[PDB]
């Protein structure tokens, strides 16, 4: 399923305060969830820029800062969730960006 | 497995603000979780009381109030997680709390 639900699960810290989750129809718009995510911190460091670019390597150790992050995917075949850590959604958001043209 | 991972996802309202999590080891947990969350709820508008007695039927008017709660139980035979419904939960809560003796 080239769209298949996507729940992406945010673990700011080791308790159970403040963990959040959001819904996506797809993995790609999970992804740019991610993205987007880092994005609104970045834009409340600097409040009066439209938008902030940033590398790759400051988005990913964002992601190491959270006590956890992952992403569950609705598979048809079984109808339940795929589970994937957080080290699977960088590759995927790598992969997809490095699809800047390569 | 009499332990399965669960995880409850509790959306409030209908936007994606506000929408939170909690990991348990077990459905039970997991259910009891959902009891003490309407709990904390009810401690709130009596502050003085070590604790408060509800019947089911406010707790499930309460979880109907939510704009959604589900949860996601571990399966171990597809390494995947099943998903169930608010009306699955309920029914899950009313059987665990029906055997006060039933």
């Amino acid at each position: 399923a080239t769209m298949s639900h996507t729940i992406l699960l945010v673990q700011p810290t080791k308790r159970p305060e403040g963990r959040t989750y959001a819904d996506y129809e797809s993995v790609n718009e999970c992804m740019e969830g991610v993205c987007k995510m880092y994005e609104e911190h970045l834009k409340r460091m600097n409040p009066n820029s439209p938008s902030i670019t940033y590398d790759i390597s400051q988005l990913f150790d964002f992601i190491d800062d959270l006590a956890d992050l992952s992403c569950l995917v609705y598979r048809a075949d079984t109808q339940t969730y795929q589970p994937y850590n957080k080290d699977w959604i960088k590759e995927k958001i790598y992969v997809l960006l490095r699809r800047q043209a390569q």
